[PDB]
């Protein structure tokens, strides 16, 4: 992606969101939409950005159900225009496999979370993502997800996926996690707050920008 | 809930939905709707159908985010008119107390999704959800969430939670789940393809009811 850096548009209003995306836009070319977007202004953000600002857009809606009704919202966000879809790996296989599915049929791709970033991520999901990165490994998975705030855990997952897949990874700047430590480990990452709460989100993003191509 | 048995209406369209709904709601009183409907018709279809039926509805979005994403879900949806939402245990008790926190500020309910009902759940959710009810009660849960498919587990979980603790559990009909023993331990049992893909959702509605009353 632009500059290894993706935007986490989490405002969770139309006229706000576009104005950061905008500011920011020469920095990078992925969006990552999620629900407190979505769930404020509606699907049809997703093809207002992609359309406006010529980005890639990562739905993130951390699927996270049964096989057959995460067949369905994969279909209603593709259908909706999204490039990637973020998908729990700890549900399990079938349910994964019926994200990878959807995403063959409608020529997108799946981003598989393994670990997550923030404090609670150390009670369940940590002792069980190195297996829910195995089980990824197993079923194809190319693309995935991984914690900013925890480097030696995102390292032992890049070892689990190898260096052929993709791996973004958030909690960079508010929750802590460090660019260019992660970048040592991650293709990518993904930034929200820093950048959208900041006084001048372009100088926020060009400050990050800055410090990754010194990298 | 009325007759112990809530619609998991997980149609895409909305003229199909609010059809199957009118036809079924003089034996039900909540509604489960998911991301299937919302992702397919907006979040303006809660309020609509809290109207048009005068059902409760349990917005399922088995949120499962880190915290500030998750108050910000929380909002959203309620602000839309949910009475309760479906939380994910699995991501951590901070995860979980960011939706309690926007459910006693506006007023509302939140639901623990223990364990899962389909086959994958048992590689990664079964170890843990003994812990994950564990960590409700911990928390203040009132309201949870167990498998049908499973009623050896949904035993053990309502032995965690006690008998002052709201449980409902899908899995019934479609995934192999059976009325009468899930209600030996759920207080109410979800239905969704066995009620809304059949011929004669009324008549499907009314025989679940009936092998209801007799227990
Ligand atoms: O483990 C994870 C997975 C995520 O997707 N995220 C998401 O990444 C973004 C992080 O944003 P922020 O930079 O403001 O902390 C949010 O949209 C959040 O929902 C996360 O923070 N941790
Ligand atoms: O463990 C769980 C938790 C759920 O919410 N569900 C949800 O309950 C409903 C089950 O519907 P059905 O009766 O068609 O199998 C679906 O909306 C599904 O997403 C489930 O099946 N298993």
């Amino acid at each position: 992606v632009m500059n290894r850096l993706i935007l986490a548009m989490d405002l969770m209003n139309r006229d706000d969101a576009l104005r950061v995306t905008g500011e920011v836009r020469e920095y990078i070319d992925t969006v990552k939409i999620g629900y407190p977007l979505v769930l404020s202004e509606g699907m049809d953000i997703i093809a207002e950005f992609r359309k406006r600002f010529g980005c890639r857009i990562i739905a993130d809606f951390k699927v996270a159900d049964i096989p057959e009704t995460n067949e369905k919202i994969c279909r209603a966000t593709f259908k909706a225009g999204a490039d990637a879809i973020i998908v729990h790996g700890f549900p399990g296989a079938d349910s994964v496999r019926a994200c990878l599915n959807v995403a063959e049929e409608m020529g997108r791709e799946v981003f598989l979370l393994t670990e997550m970033s923030h404090p609670g991520a150390e009670m369940f999901i940590q002792g069980a993502a190195d297996e829910i990165a195995r089980m990824g490994v197993d079923l194809g998975v190319k693309n995935y997800v991984g914690p900013s705030t925890r480097p030696e855990r995102l390292s032992r997952l890049r070892e689990i996926i190898g260096q052929d897949s993709f791996l973004i990874s958030p909690g960079v700047g508010a929750q802590g996690g460090d660019p260019g430590e992660t970048l040592r480990f991650a293709d990518a990452i993904i930034v929200g707050r820093s950048i959208y709460l900041a006084d001048n989100p372009a100088a926020a993003a060009a400050g990050i920008i800055e410090s990754i191509k010194d990298l």
